């Protein structure tokens, strides 16, 4: 094995991220305007426009709920409050009209009564919302869960970043798979453990473990650029999960931050030292104020809608069939 | 694969850009002085040097047309204006002697008589200036072009990044195709659609659709270096179209800037905020002064002659058979 | 031969270092609070955690050694002293409790007496410390030194890069095999002679040559973060050896430094030039204070156990068996 | 083609330069004090250190060519002058007592003469000086050279870069080889002209033409490190020219230069615009003062005498067969 040892697949894939691949131009009949960007979160629930707000304390409560459903997308609630306030949170959603919502549950002594909360408050998503899915701890819940609540509600699972994982999730009964482990903006968990998938592989390895059995993946981390969403969707996940990119928005929580004249907001890992008051995984940092949401993503959905005018994509399915090319160093 | 995934051909190519590769010295009888620099800009049109000036408000109006033509290149008039007074420019270069000049149009409800009116006042080149020409719009209006105006005028059509592209551009009947795809230096279409093509990888693809018709291959983006117009023209196109390395001369629109003592001048992409004053495609920036354009020009060709030194090649189409090696991110 | 010469064995391998390589999650049933981080130092040796200090003098004293000892690991005394001032090192240690420790020994003419000095005091393991071991003066003083005293101490013989050197040093009798040719943060050997070889690669050859034959090995130089020590187990180390990481630790000889506001500890190469105090092959920093080594060791160890359970490993045994998958460039 | 078209030799190889290689570490018996490091520099004269001073008016003048050759090397005389100058300064080193020099000559109207007048001079080597040896001119001037002086004085031929330059040259009859196009550390060539070839794959390729004719290689150019000089010889160069190793010493030309309360010197491209007092390949800049040549001829010759010991090499002969290891981006 040219790069040591006599074990071919003891370093098994190379692993691309999104800066090394961009999509290639096609044969086009589709203008931008006339796209259509709805997307299939969950195997029941489309929503308008393929992006779902990340469940941090420092990006989805309960106005950043309101208003990405507003928006034609999905919130995320985080689960680092008590289980009554993350419960009221969702009925201040579901009382602001006929809006979808999600919320995240752990595995944990308490998670189960927290799921059954939120249920009894109308939710309609529950994203188990793990590190690492690929623990019988986790698929047990997701396999509790999909039992127990299934018909009224969809439950995601993640997080993976391998077929293996992805496939294990599939099979638990997950209406959702959820896709990153390392790739982060305020993740460490690459440098503390040493371990995570480059997202473009983890994308495409996951979407060959659940598009045949007609599960959506969520594409979560990592995501820099409107131009990251429309290569995350041609891998083939349906949505993206969105943190850093909606972290400096009006509606997101947290307050003003003004240093060197300029404005920005605190954004933070759900693992970093702050958050989970230790061996933390996460940092804690700023990101620059960025306005009203619908300004954000606007621009977001309208790099999306370039990119399928660019691809010849008509719908996401047809953006997800589209084809990369592989960069170099020197590009960029 | 390796990559991601159980599709080969999701990841079709590894691109290269031009700081990707090197020209290797051959054999030369050739000395620099006395190359020949001409080469064909469409199937009719032969230059006595092979650049010609971008179609845009920073780069390319009357004055700079007028220079490039006397230094053996031609200008793109671009449209940015209204039609009568990109006519009148047009004028303008013809009247001073008998100067080549070309002129872009787009594909929209005034482009058919922006073409028409142009033609009038003496047009020798139009161009089919869009980003993406593998569209049926682009390639409709490329063939209604030349089967109206084909005897008296040469159509280029343009940009493509692929092999296919290029191939619907000629069978449309394109006198020349235009390629570059996300490599302009002002250019975001990379980041705001996640769309693009490294440019030696998308000149070798063209001109392998482009050469067997006799149809001549313009490259045009992505070139900082009058070494970067020897190897477009050695991965096999017969000119180059360049935007920043002539926004900075005196022949160029807009005033002189003066910046921490440094003397500047505006460079802008059509895509830009203020270009189109939306979801921009381009940024807005400054270059370097680089005073009269007969000097840039008289450098950059410098340069190639050197490289034809090198090279062996006595003639552009000499050049166009040269060898590359491909250099590592070490080598730079 | 695709990079130059008709040779295919001229350029031997592809190197990977500790960040060209990321772990890949897998099936876990493994809790970080619950995995064991047990490992053999040596044949005979078997540490609570996987981690020994450098023998270098801005490292590793008596003080150094019982912390380190004491927090379930093993320091190796520097040998930049007098024989019987190092021997007072060891019994202090070994006045401390039953705490294990190593020291060092070179291969010239003092170094048996040295280590019969070292024994005398008694030293649990001697460190054959070298640059290149693959040198019939390191293998032979490994082999004198094993049939000395053997049954009462454990010899390490280093350092090596390839699985050649390192099969060489278990037929010498090596108790454990030091790995680790170039990658030192305050290394220059790469710039002075130009060898050396990236440690990931390193690890998977001479752990192809060692575990065979039951011998550890021990990863020494070049980890810069906790997921690096994960990352050198699972290429195959039973062990890691850290500098760097250690010297800016309260423990570690030398005084605190104030530059800037900020604390520092010196830290600086053997082969520095003040060490040896000529042909430098390392130099003299700085690195930042981190506190008591026990707050280091927390942290480091941390990361090894967050690892554990991302890869499903219940033991270092198992760890070694994880997968790697390679990043490239764009992936950091 | 992944890379574009449809010819696999377009792009014939892939370049390696010095910062993508290692040295492996081998079996050795060899001290770096005693390792012999003498070499060719022609077929017919060996040094006792394989190092060459540039022919660069900022590096060698008879100062430099008397301390080089008094410290086991040679110096060639830069051309950069009047004929009878440059033949004075070859008398004055010959009066130093029995040292060798020698001196560059071009393929210019006055080459012939100068080369006639250096010869009557003493000179024991003559330096056919291009940036492109590959020309039917610069072999002419070779062959007569060769025929004319060929049994008093050896003739080396340069620059070239690939294996059959290299290979012509010797047919023309050259007593080394010069390998180098693009490398140096002052040259503009690459991005001016677009051309070059990286350093380690050009000194394989050249080798392979020169080596079976028992015609040594000098490996010109890019050397930045002692330990790139242990390359260039283990990639089969018999010798090495440096420019800005030994342009900051106190022989060089020049004065001191004092700039932020640091020392030193001017070096300049034989092709920048102020020694060609128009298309500039090279520029003009400073190093760093460096003391007495002595000083660093040491320090380079140490880390060669490293090298050797690392990888077992008794002679510059048995370093030529030495082994490397490729690295990534990330090793640096
Ligand atoms: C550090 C950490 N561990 C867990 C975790 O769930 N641990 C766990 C996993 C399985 C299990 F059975 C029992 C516990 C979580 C949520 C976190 S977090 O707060 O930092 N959030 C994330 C979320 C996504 C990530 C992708 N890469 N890294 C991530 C961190
Ligand atoms: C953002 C943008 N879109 C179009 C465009 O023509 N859209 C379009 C395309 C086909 C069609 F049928 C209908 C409309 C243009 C001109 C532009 S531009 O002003 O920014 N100019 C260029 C030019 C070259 C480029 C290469 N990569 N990116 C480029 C941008
Ligand atoms: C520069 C140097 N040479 C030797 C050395 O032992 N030389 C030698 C070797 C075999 C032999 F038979 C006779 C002498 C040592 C210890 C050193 S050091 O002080 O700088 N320490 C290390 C340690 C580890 C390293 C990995 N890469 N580089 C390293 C340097
Ligand atoms: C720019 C330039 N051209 C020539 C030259 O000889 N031209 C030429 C060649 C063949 C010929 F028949 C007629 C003329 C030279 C010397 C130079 S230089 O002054 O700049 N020196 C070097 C030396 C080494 C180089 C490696 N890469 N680039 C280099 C530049
Ligand atoms: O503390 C943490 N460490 C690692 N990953 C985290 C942490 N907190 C949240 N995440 C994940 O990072 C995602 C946001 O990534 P971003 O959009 O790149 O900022 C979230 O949706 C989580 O999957
Ligand atoms: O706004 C824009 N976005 C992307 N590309 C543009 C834009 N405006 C012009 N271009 C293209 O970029 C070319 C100039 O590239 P440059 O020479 O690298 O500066 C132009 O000829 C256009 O093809
Ligand atoms: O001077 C030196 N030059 C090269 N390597 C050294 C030197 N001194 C110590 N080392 C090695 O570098 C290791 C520490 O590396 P670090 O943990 O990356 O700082 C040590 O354990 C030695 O193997
Ligand atoms: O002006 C120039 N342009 C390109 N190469 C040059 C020039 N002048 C000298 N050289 C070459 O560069 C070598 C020195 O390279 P350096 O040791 O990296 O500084 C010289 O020996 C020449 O081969």
């Amino acid at each position: 094995v040219p790069t040591g040892g006599d074990d071919p697949t003891k370093i098994a894939m190379l692993g691309l991220t999104f800066d090394d691949v961009l999509l290639l131009p096609a044969a086009s009949d589709v203008l931008p305007a006339n796209a259509d960007t709805s997307s299939q979160l969950t195997k029941k629930i489309r929503l308008k426009v393929p992006l779902v707000s990340s469940a941090m304390d420092t990006v989805t409560e309960a106005r950043m709920a309101i208003a990405m459903a507003r928006a034609g997308g999905m919130g995320v609630l985080h689960r680092n409050l008590p289980v009554a306030e993350q419960a009221a949170q969702v009925e201040t959603v579901k009382r602001s009209g006929g809006l979808l919502v999600g919320a995240a549950v752990g595995v944990g002594d308490d998670a189960w009564e927290r799921a059954m909360a939120l249920r009894d408050a109308g939710v309609d998503v529950l994203v188990v919302d793990t590190a690492h899915a690929h623990n019988r701890k986790v698929l047990d819940m997701v396999h509790r869960l999909k039992t127990t609540v299934g018909d009224e509600i969809e439950v995601v699972g993640g997080n993976v970043a391998t077929r293996a994982a992805a496939a294990a999730l599939v099979e638990a009964g997950a209406d959702a798979v959820k896709v990153g482990v390392g790739p982060g903006s305020i993740c460490t968990t690459r440098v503390v453990a040493g371990v995570g998938a480059p997202q473009i592989t983890a994308i495409l390895e996951a979407v060959a473990a659940c598009a045949p059995h007609g599960v959506p993946v969520i594409a979560d981390g990592g995501l820099q650029y409107s131009g990251d969403i429309a290569k995350a969707l041609a891998a083939g996940a349906s949505t993206a999960m969105l943190g850093s990119l909606l972290a400096g928005t009006a509606e997101s929580p947290g307050e003003l931050i003004l240093v060197n004249g300029k404005q920005f907001k605190s954004y933070r890992g759900m693992g970093s030292l702050g958050a989970m008051q230790l061996v933390p995984e996460g940092i804690e940092g700023r990101v620059p104020f960025r306005g009203p949401l619908s300004t954000v993503i606007h621009q977001l959905v309208g790099g999306l809608r370039a990119a399928m005018g660019y691809t010849g994509s008509a719908t996401i399915e047809e953006l997800q069939q589209a084809q990369f090319v592989q960069i170099t160093a020197a590009g960029l």
